[PDB]
RNA sequence: GGCUUUUGACCUUUAUGAA
RNA sequence: UUCAUAAAGGUCAAAAGCC
């Protein structure tokens, strides 16, 4: 049945039956990703006399994190290009490389290698960050949607578990402040975003799937007037880190905890020191400034300039109205009708 | 306890692109 | 050598579903 009719003790069964990827979906998506990556490395940029080269194509998003929803999660690919040499360079020339990727895709389509359908683009967006399309192929048993983002390799060859050289963030901050573009270059650090989730406990990822499904259900009512989905993913990590830190926990208690955190968005000030910290005075000052913003502040662990909170209080107002409604559903209720109870939050300093 | 899936960790290999 | 995407082999763990 639907999530809103599902009692607390059946949440994990709901996640299993509807949210966890099945073998065909994830294998088909991987096959499509291989198709696109091979295209990006072996065909797409071979047209130019001055070799533009792909240093890496990173599978980011839920696909790289292992937090996908069965049959509903896209493939988010950040394609790093050697010719993009700075954040400035990325901001101004990403449109060029986007159009060229589009051109070569359409070229391959004519050759009947595969079929591509490009997104609505209702707003001009001014300067898009992604090339969004649906991929069809004779080898594929299903369509797969893609977000392809050209980017400057700010991190270089990155070691998992290594803190980035703070000078990289110093440069990021300079460029953002210069152009008034905070949060603009998160794509450069998608590896850090992925790394922040990739090795988390299996059940934490299942809870994230649940919250993401809840979020998408709310999207039915409130359209696109909600806070970023990524904000809810980070809020769930926060809930677990302050309230559980265990591999085995109650899914229902975690879910209620997140719903209650949404209600307290006016008091949320969340950040991490996973990839940066207050040691560097420039980075520390940037972090401090973000932490002084109107609530909620949910700072991207990968990007000290990115408040994933979004800065739109109306968006959190609407989400909280849904959180209030859902706290009355069977989801967080025991068999006797009582709430399972949220986690006791430990104060993080 | 048994079966399986999902999610990672570690060690190898191939194709491809890069440094 | 390293990094990336897919595939192949091996080991380890976590959670879940079912019995
Ligand atoms: N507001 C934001 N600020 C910074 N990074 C963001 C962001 N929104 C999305 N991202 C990054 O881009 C990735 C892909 O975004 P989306 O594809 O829109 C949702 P997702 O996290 O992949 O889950 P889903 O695609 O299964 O719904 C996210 O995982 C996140 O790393
Ligand atoms: N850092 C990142 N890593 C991986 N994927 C990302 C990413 N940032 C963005 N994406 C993907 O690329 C898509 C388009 O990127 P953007 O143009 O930045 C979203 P937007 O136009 O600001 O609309 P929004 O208000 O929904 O965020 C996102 O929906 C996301 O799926
Ligand atoms: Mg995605
Ligand atoms: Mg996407
Ligand atoms: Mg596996
Ligand atoms: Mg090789």
């Amino acid at each position: 049945m639907e999530l809103r009719h599902t009692p607390a003790r059946d949440l994990d069964k709901f996640i299993e039956d509807h949210l966890l990827p099945n073998t065909c979906f994830r294998t088909q998506v991987k096959e499509a990703i291989d198709i696109v990556c091979r295209f990006l490395k072996e065909r797409c940029f071979q047209g130019t006399a001055d070799p533009v080269r792909v240093s890496k194509v990173v599978k980011g998003g839920s696909s790289g994190k292992g937090t996908t929803l069965r049959g509903r999660s896209d493939a988010d690919l950040v394609v790093f290009l050697t010719k993009l040499t700075s954040f400035e360079d990325q901001l101004r020339r990403r449109g060029e490389f986007i159009q060229e990727i589009r051109r070569q895709l359409e070229a391959c389509q004519r050759e009947q290698k595969f079929k591509v359908t490009f997104e609505v683009q209702s707003p001009r967006r001014e300067n898009p960050r992604a090339l969004s399309f649906v991929l069809s192929s004779p080898q594929l048993q299903q369509e797969v949607e893609f977000d392809v983002l050209p980017a400057f390799d700010a991190l270089g060859q990155w070691t998992p578990g290594y803190k980035p050289n703070p000078e990289i963030y110093v440069q990021l901050i300079k460029e953002c402040k210069s152009r008034g573009k905070e949060g603009e270059f998160s794509t450069c650090f998608t590896e850090l975003q992925r790394d922040f989730l990739r090795n988390r406990p299996t059940k934490l990822k299942s809870l994230i799937r649940l919250v993401k499904h809840w979020y998408q259900t709310c999207k039915k009512t409130h359209g696109n007037k909600l806070p970023p989905q990524y904000a809810l993913e980070l809020l769930t990590v926060y809930a677990w880190e302050q309230g559980s830190r265990k591999t085995d926990f109650s899914t229902a208690q975690g879910f209620q905890t997140v719903l209650e955190l949404v209600l307290k968005h006016q008091k949320l000030c969340i950040f991490w020191e996973a990839y940066y910290d207050f040691t560097n005075p420039v980075v520390g000052r940037c972090m401090l400034q973000q932490l002084k913003k109107p609530r909620p502040v949910i700072l991207d662990p990968a990007d000290p300039t990115g408040n994933v909170g979004g800065g739109d209080t109306h968006s959190w107002q609407r989400l909280a109205q849904e959180a209030r409604v859902w706290l009355g559903y069977p989801c967080c209720k025991n068999l006797d009708g009582s709430l399972v109870g949220a986690w006791t939050m430990l104060q993080k300093i």
